[PDB]
Parts: C-alpha cells; structure tokens; sequence
C-alpha cells in the first residue's frame, strides 16, 4: 500500500547529465526514470509513495508537475546519510508504520525492467520471488552477487565482489515487511543492512533487465527497452512513430514524441528516442542516440550511441559517436567529431576530439 | 550611492568548484570573491548594492548571512541574458533612477586589485581614470584592448583580439551616470554596449590586479594579493597567522583562519590560504595552495600551487601539485599523486595521474 523510491543519490556515474537534474528525473526514453516506476506501481494496487531525496530537494517542482497522476507528496530529508540510503526507510520508520501495516517496496531509481508487480501474494518468500527472479544473469563487476538455490534461499550477499562467478544479482527492486525497518535502524549510513543468513522464507525478473544509471548502460538499456514497448505506447508499422516532420524513414522501433519536427529524409535507426519540442534536421542519423528536450540539429549529423542533452544546438555536419554524453545547453560549431567526449553543461565545442576524454 | 556587481555567469572557467557555488561566491583567501569588493563599497560612500544574479539564484542565504554588515539585499533576475549581463543595470534602470541620481558603479564579481574606489572626482571622465589606469599591462589574449592616450580617451574597443598588442586592458571596475542605463536598453543579450568611439569624456589602477576566475589565474592572483593584504588584516612576523597548533614553520605571507589546526612541523609556504576549521596533518607542506573549508589533509602531503576545495578528505601522504582543483568533498587516499587533474565534486581519487585532466 506504499512503496519507497529511493531517489537520493549524487548520479556520479550519469555524471554530464546530472550536474543538472537528479538522476531520477533525467528522463529516459521519453519520461523521466522514476515516472516508469511510479506508473508501473500505479498499474499494481499502491496509492502513496514516499521518496528519500538526498542530492537535490529541487526535485520537488517536477514532482508536483507530475503529481496529478499519483499521490507521490511524500518528501522527507534531514542530511545526507547515503545514496544506497539504507537509513532512507529508517529513518521514516514512523510514516510507514502508523498508516498501514501492509507491505512496503523498495526500488532503486535508476533500474528499468519488466516490471512485474504482480498482483499474486507470493508470501511463502518476499523479495526472493521479485527482484532477481531464479530460473540477473550478467556480469559480476556490478551489483551483489545473489547465490540462491532451486527453494529460494539467499546464503551470500557480497556487494561488489572481486572473481566470485554468480552471474545472478538482484534487479534492485525489494519488498519489506514492517519488521525489516524496525529490525536494524542504526540511525547511520549503511548498506542495504541485508542480514539473510538469519532466515530463509518470508522474513522480508522473466524480462529484460538493465541498471540505467550509466552512459553505456543507458543505451543499452533503452536498446532492450523499446522493443518491449511497442505493445502499449502508440501501439508507418516500423516503428512508434513514423510521420510528424516532411517524409522521414525509420529502420527498426524509436520513441518520437509528438511535439518533435523531422526533417526531409531523416533516418532515425533503431532504438532512438527524440524529446519534446525537438527539432531534427534534413538528413540526420539517429542511431541508438537520445534527444532529451528543445536540441536542435542541423543537417546531415550522425549522432550514435551518444546522448544529447537537454537545450542543446547541434551543428550542420557534426559526428557525435560512441559514447559521448553531451550536458545541458551545449553547442557545437559545423563539422565537430564527438567520440566518446563528455561535454560538461554550457559549452561551446569547436575543436576534433577523437579519442574519449572529458570537455570542461 | 549605488552599485551594480555582476554576479549572473555559470563560471565555465572556474568549474570544478563552480559546480556547487556561485564564482562570486568562492572563496579567494578566506572570504567570498565578492565580499572583497563589497567591503570596497562599503568603505567608499555607497549603501544599496544591486546583485544581478542568473546562474544560481540560491546565494540569496548565503548574501543574507552576509547582509549583517551591509544592505546588499536586493536581487534581481527574470531569464538568463548574457554572463557579461550588459541588459543587467538596463533591466533594473527602473530602481536605480528613481531612488537616486548619483553616479552607480559596475564590477565584475572576479576582479581583484588595489580596489581605489577614490573620493576624487575622476572629473576629467569617469571610467578612464578608473579601471585601467593608464600607467592592465598584461597579456592581450583576454579582456579588451583599450588604446588610452596622454589625453585620457578611448577609440578601439575589441572584446578578444586575435593579435592587436596593446597590453593595457580594463579592470574590469566601471562607474557610469545615469544617462548609460537610459542610452541603449535593447532588452536582450549584448556585450557591455562601449560605445565610446562616440565620445570622448565624462560621459561614462596603481597596484596588482589580476581577474581571478582561472585556476592559474586564481594561485598567480592570490601570490600578488597576499603580500599587499599585510598592512590591515591582522597585521610570528614572517606571516599573518605563525601559531595554532603545535608549532609549525612559515615561509613566506599566509593567511591562516583562527579556526583551522596545525600540525607539528608543517610548512606553511608563501602565499597559501587556510580555510576555517580545516585540519593540517604534522608535516604537510602548502606551497601557493589554497584550503576552501573543512578540509582535513593527512600526514606529509605536499598540496602545492593547486586548490582544495570545501568539506575534502585528502589522504596521508598525497602529492596534490601543479594546478590541480578539487571539488566538492573529494577524497584522496594514501599515496595519491594528482598533477593538474580537475576532480568533479563528489569523488573518490585512489590511482596516481601524471598529466593533465578531469576526473569524472
Ligand atoms: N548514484 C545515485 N544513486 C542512487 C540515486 N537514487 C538512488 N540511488 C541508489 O543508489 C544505490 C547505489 O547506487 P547505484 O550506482 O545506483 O547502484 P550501484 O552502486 O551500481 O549498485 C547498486 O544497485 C544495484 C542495482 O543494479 C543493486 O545491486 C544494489 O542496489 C547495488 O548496491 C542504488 O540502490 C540506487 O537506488 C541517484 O540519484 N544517484
Ligand atoms: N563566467 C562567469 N562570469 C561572470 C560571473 N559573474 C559575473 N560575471 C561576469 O561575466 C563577465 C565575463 O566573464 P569572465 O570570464 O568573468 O570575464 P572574461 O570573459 O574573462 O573577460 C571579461 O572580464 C574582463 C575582466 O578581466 C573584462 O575585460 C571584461 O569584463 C571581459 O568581457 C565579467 O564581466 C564578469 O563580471 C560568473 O559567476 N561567472
Ligand atoms: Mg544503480
Ligand atoms: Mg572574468
């Protein structure tokens, strides 16, 4: 009946992107992370969700223009404890009790996947049933490392293990009962304070799956995400959208917003998300590339795999390829070759860089 | 009676420690950049001080905790214009004419020098006594070339000439009439509107100066300043502070806040800044550097020519030199060597760089 979004957090690794916005609110294909997850726990039966910022409590604006779907008011913040904030449920240990004694979920804000949520009790085990479903099942460099067995028992829980194997580890997504954020309040940062060696059932993905929180990981995930989508967004059958500016083609699925224009003989390749009041030019080449909000881009650009930021201007005939996160209000004069360059909110590029680096 | 500092400028050159304050509102030595100049002000004959802000409208707390002394309350901002803020005193000529009619300085926020603002006339004209003095005297790659004969005019005003010599530049301290404000209000964007090939008199610097919103230019600016700050901050010869703590060694003018604690042995070298309660490990050595706030710093690192930003956690036995900035609580572990690398706010530093360069 309540669910606890942990969005407090400095967004170090979406570092070019967040020096402006909280990493929940960078939107990810074409609504920011956090409204994924409020609309997924909308569609499950919850009412109130309460969220733990920590970075930036300017978030509160966006959150009140997005409020009229759900009843997300709920803010609470006295210092910084930690981004994990494993303390963020202990501390607010008082809100959740006296209200309801349901249930409450845990989810990180920077994870998108199926998003179950299914409507079955599955009350012989909490979180293991969730989270990271037991048939997740990626590297072991990031992420606990969740060693569970075919009757659905956790044994280890190694943050950030150095050669252990287990490809499995947890989706980020958890279910509590009351007793967890009564159980170990040390009233300091933490992490996670996960005690499974203690009990086995109930004491607390079939999908895609992918940590958004870094630039790689970003387009990777929106790669995964966007065939998932065709089902229910906007249902000219290549893709979501196909003819909103002159006559452009698609090759594979994109995200086009409405409010987007196109230019004559645009290719927007696959998985590419174009924002709100953006405006594409000519002969533009969107592949696997996201425009956040108001960029402009000239004609003939490709930009790949990259992210653009939000208000930027794009010049005539750049080259924004591999990984390059561009940030906030960032211009780039005719014919610059972005590859893999991080560009840092309010510059100007006017210079080649073609090895990765970081523009200040 | 007046004057109008211009605060409004996301501060790109100075922007590790730019992403968090304001560049009016780091430290220099030991107090905000822009409270030099106010107490500048305040010692000449003015009261009211206009603040045209743009890029963080939250220094309105910081301004009013340092609002005890002055009535530098008023503040202004309606859509980001320009970081030169030329529309600035025109969007606001409205409170400036009716309250008074005297003439109203302009400053930029990153100015440091002698600060005359002398109760003589300058009746011959009223910038070109002021600011450039003719005698500024530095390189001509930034700030404009201003060509000033015996007879105290200017004819050229060129914002960054490519190669024109003609050391003299402004210092960027202006004083205008009424009539400025009055003369070209476009209500948008446009670079400080000289038109002084127009006219040549009373329409509208013997000491250091040096603009301080480079990192370089920051260390060099703070090496002239310190010496010429002897004669009145706190008047144990060799330097401003020389015991407190332990006892420690001084060579050369520094600036230690009473606050801050000093191991046994330090080196505190010439022209270094000690910010309040700071920790100074047993034998460190602060060659030219400057200590934002609250930064601890471990046993027998040499933290030289470079800055250190606020709330950092250097380690035991680092070697942060050349110009290194730090951000924003960056922690630095044993045995870490930084040489000219810029650290984002919010970091963990635990690999050696021997070049150049920013760390995400
Ligand atoms: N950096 C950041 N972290 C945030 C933010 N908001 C919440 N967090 C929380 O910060 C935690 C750790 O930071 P991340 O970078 O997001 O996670 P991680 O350290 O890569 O790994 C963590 O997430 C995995 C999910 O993929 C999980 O294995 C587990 O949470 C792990 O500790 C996550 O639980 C996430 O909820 C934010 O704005 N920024
Ligand atoms: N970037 C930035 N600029 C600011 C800020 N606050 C005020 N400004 C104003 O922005 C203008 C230009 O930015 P700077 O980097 O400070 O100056 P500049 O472009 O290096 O050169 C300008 O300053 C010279 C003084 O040395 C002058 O020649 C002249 O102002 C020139 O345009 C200056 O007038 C300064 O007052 C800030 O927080 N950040
Ligand atoms: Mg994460
Ligand atoms: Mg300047």
């Amino acid at each position: 009946m309540r669910a606890v979004i942990l969005v407090g957090g400095f967004g170090t690794r979406l570092r070019p992107l967040t020096l402006t916005t909280p990493k929940p609110l960078v939107p990810f294909c074409n609504k920011p992370m956090i409204i994924h997850q409020i609309e997924a726990l909308k569609a499950v039966g919850v009412t109130e969700v309460i969220l733990a910022v920590a970075y930036r409590p300017e978030a509160m604006k966006e959150q009140m223009d997005e409020w009229s779907r759900k009843l997300g008011v709920s803010f609470v913040f006295s210092v910084e404890e930690e981004p994990l904030g494993t303390a963020g449920p202990l501390a607010l240990a008082r809100d959740i009790l006296m209200q309801d004694d349901k249930p409450f979920f845990v989810l990180n804000s920077d994870v998108t996947c199926t998003f179950p949520m299914q409507e079955l009790l599955d009350f012989h085990k909490a979180h293991g049933g969730e989270g990271t479903i037991m048939v997740v099942t990626q590297w072991e460099k990031y992420g606990v490392v969740v060693y569970s067995p075919q009757n659905y028992q956790i044994e280890r829980f190694v943050e950030k293990p150095s050669r252990f194997l287990g490809d499995r580890i947890n989706a980020g997504i958890y279910i509590f009962n009351k007793s967890i954020l009564d159980r170990i309040p040390p009233r300091r940062a933490s992490i996670e304070k996960e005690i499974f060696p203690a009990m086995a059932a109930e004491g607390q993905l079939e999908g895609f799956w992918m940590d958004v929180g870094q630039p790689k990981d970003y387009i990777l995930g929106m790669t995964k995400f966007i065939p998932s989508l065709v089902h229910g967004n906007r249902e000219h059958t290549e893709a979501v959208e196909h003819q909103r500016g002159g006559r452009f083609t698609v090759i594979g699925a994109s995200l086009i917003d409405p409010s987007a224009k196109i230019g004559d003989g645009a290719v927007i390749g696959p998985y590419a998300s174009i924002g709100a009041n953006c405006v594409i030019g000519e002969s533009c080449r969107i592949d696997n590339a996201a425009i956040l909000e108001n960029s402009k881009v000239g004609k003939g650009t490709m930009v790949s795999r990259s992210i653009v930021g939000w208000n930027n201007r794009i010049g005539s005939w750049c080259h924004i390829k591999d990984i390059s996160v561009l940030g906030d209000d960032v211009e780039v004069k005719d014919g610059v070759i972005l590859i893999g360059t991080k560009v840092l909110p309010n510059k100007d590029v006017g210079e080649h860089r073609f090895e990765p680096g970081i523009i200040m």
